[PDB]
């Protein structure tokens, strides 16, 4: 099932009202504690008024509300399930503001939850915008509201969490659809379970930041259950999703047509491998013993032009293996891969040993030294994160993780790796004094200003369990070499969580769980709004506008000229992201050197090396003197 983040508020003295209710199915039957009695809107002789339908609770006194739950009818009747919905809170019962949560619940009779940041409130309203299968009615057997143990206002200047997006699946994998700006998400053959899959099916869901609409879709055309896969956006602008529950399959997601297309089978069956887009737009992958067998799985490379996978048996996985106690099943998982110059791929971890991978001929691998600092040699950091926040200077920030995949203490370890040419050993140093909070299974994104946002995880890695959670996110600021705690959230985001940068500059953070009949499935996501979007008074700041671009598609080395509605101080290109199991090999950031043409007209060059400016879709952000970013303009980079 799932679970709330607080404890149920006693309903003895509640007063409730509904937009309509059938005799015998009164509004208060939803709060009588009897699973066999239910509220039901008008039907039969009363006519069949269509949704939206509304349930409003007066709890009589202020509670620190952090969620609600809906128990559907228990008599096998399926016609009142709530689909699209919104949750509002109020202190007077008349002014409701914006929803604290909204989205879509899956069509079944399981208990449904909305979990969200604690907010003091006396009144609670649930709006059923649609019935789950489009019928006229709404029904509820039991509704509950949950409270936190306490409430603390967010600190000024440290960002803001909310709202919650309620989903019909657990989003354990996700990507931005660059042409549409939507968030694409998927689970497995079921909405919350991968176990005992017959393969050939993936449940997907998308969220549109511009409309708030959650959609869903069942993908069978690629004959691929895409749980536990490699993910890369290739040079042809298609997301290459590899292996996992169907360990040899390749699926291609095309943003332009919003459709899935069969790809060629991989040469080697894999799960939990990392893949990385290359300087020439191809995709390299290596490792992955979660599925398809446990043995040495060396590299292979996908060509979008010839639609083939080709084995690179001499791109040896052996040098990048961690010393995981469980052995090869884990030790070749989730490599920290970055496409780099001349078809090379850098492997930054999680193993202590870093390596250069090469893709010419039958492949090759060369030692790049140990991840280390004056504090010592860095231990294996399975499910730590790695983020290329300045591709032009070859800067990679790595942090967190634990020596073993599970039942292992996470660390605060963090490093800056500075890449030069392939085949050279990069300089590595410790990053500041490391993380505030040791964490593994955390996720991260590079932000427009070059800072890295770090969120979720737990201190001791225990998949499917929400123990030792870390609720306080951190931001690394390179020019100060300092980490900063941000405002905390209240939903655990550990194993099977994801984070992505949205085109509007906010962070989308979600998932966790995906373990069938477990209590730790999170059918939701939350928005984090960074401090750079707020003015000194905590109101949303005015953002600069890009009013023109000379072109929206550019070859590496090419220039773009833009016009803005105000003066801008900085700009950056950020490659669109993909995420699962802590891995995001697609995001990276290029700080742009601007030429000022005067009159708020500016130009810049895209770097000429496609190992730096990896082909694909990028976000162009400009920032004013106050540090406020524009929303992204989408740029296609070609090689
Ligand atoms: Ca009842
Ligand atoms: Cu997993």
């Amino acid at each position: 099932a799932s679970a709330p983040i607080g404890s149920a508020i006693p309903r003895n003295n509640w007063a409730v009202t509904c937009d309509s209710a059938q005799s015998g199915n009164e509004c208060n039957k939803a709060i009588d504690g009897n699973k066999d009695t239910f509220w039901h809107t008008f039907y039969g002789a009363n006519g069949d008024p269509k949704p939206p339908h509304t349930y409003t609770i007066d709890m009589k006194t202020t509670q620190n509300v952090n969620g609600l739950s809906v128990l559907p009818r228990q008599d096998g009747n399926q016609n009142g399930w709530i689909g699209r919905h919104e949750v509002y809170l109020s202190s007077d019962g008349t002014n409701w503001g914006s929803p604290v949560a909204s989205g879509s619940w899956f069509a079944d009779s399981t208990t449904k939850y909305s979990n969200f940041e604690t907010r003091p409130a006396r009144y609670v309203r649930l709006v059923a915008i649609t019935e789950a299968n489009g019928q006229p009615w709404t029904s509820i057997a039991e509704i509950n509201v949950f409270q936190a143990s306490s409430y603390t206002a967010p600190q000024p200047g440290l960002g803001r969490w909310g709202p919650t997006i309620d989903l019909p699946i657990v989003p354990a994998a996700a990507a931005i659809e660059p042409t549409s700006g939507r968030v694409l998400m998927w689970s497995s053959y079921r909405n919350d379970a991968f176990e005992g899959s017959p393969g050939g099916i993936t449940l997907t869901s998308s969220w549109d930041p511009s409309t708030g609409i959650v959609s869903d879709r069942t993908v069978t055309v690629t004959k691929h259950d895409m749980f536990c896969p490699g993910i890369s956006m290739d040079g042809n602008g298609q997301i290459v999703v590899t292996g996992g529950n169907d360990a040899k399959k390749t699926s291609l997601y095309d943003s332009s047509s919003d459709s899935w297309i069969p790809g060629p089978d991989m040469q080697v069956a894999r799960g939990y491998q990392s893949s990385a887009t290359m300087s020439d737009g191809r995709v390299f992958t290596i490792g992955g013993s979660w599925s398809g067998g446990v043995f040495e799985k060396n590299g292979e490379v996908y060509s979008p032009s010839s639609k083939t996978w080709t084995s690179l048996p001499n791109a040896k996985v052996n040098p990048m293996l961690t010393a995981d106690k469980q052995g090869l099943y884990r030790s070749d998982n989730h490599a920290w891969l970055f496409g780099w110059k001349k078809g090379s791929v850098f492997q930054a971890g999680p193993s202590t040993a870093m390596n250069w991978y090469y893709t010419s001929g039958s492949g090759d691998v060369k030692s790049a030294g140990k991840r280390q600092s004056n504090r010592g040699v860095a231990p294996d950091a399975m499910c730590g994160n790695a983020v290329m926040y300045d591709a032009v200077k070859g800067k990679i920030l790595t942090f967190g993780g634990s020596p073993d995949y599970q039942d292992s203490d996470a660390t605060t370890n963090a490093h800056i790796i500075t890449l030069g040419e392939p085949g050279t050993s990069p300089n590595t140093v410790f990053a500041s004094n490391g993380l505030y909070f040791a964490r593994t299974f955390h996720t991260s994104v590079v932000l427009p200003d070059g800072s890295t946002f770090i969120t979720g995880g737990q201190r001791r890695g225990i998949p499917f369990e929400d123990s030792t959670p870390v609720f306080t996110p951190e931001i690394y600021v390179p020019e100060q070499d300092t980490f900063y705690k941000q405002n905390p959230n209240s939903i655990v985001r550990a194993y099977h969580s994801i984070s992505l940068l949205l085109p509007d500059g906010r962070v989308f953070n979600g998932g966790g769980g995906l373990c069938g009949d477990c209590t730790t499935n999170h059918f939701d996501a939350q928005i984090f709004t960074p401090n750079y979007l707020y003015d000194s008074n905590g109101n949303l700041a005015t953002r600069p506008k890009i009013t023109r671009t000379s072109t929206q598609s550019v070859k590496v080395g090419g220039r773009i000229t833009i016009s803005t509605d105000s003066s801008i101080s900085k700009a950056s290109l950020i490659r669109y992201g993909t995420a699962t199991h802590t891995v995001n090999t697609d995001q990276r950031r290029i700080p742009l050197t601007l030429t000022n043409n005067g009159g708020n007209s500016y130009s810049f060059q895209v770097p000429s090396d496609s190992g730096v400016a990896l082909p694909g879709y990028w976000m162009l952000f400009v920032m004013n003197s106050a540090g406020v970013p524009s929303v992204a303009s989408t740029i296609r980079v070609t090689q």
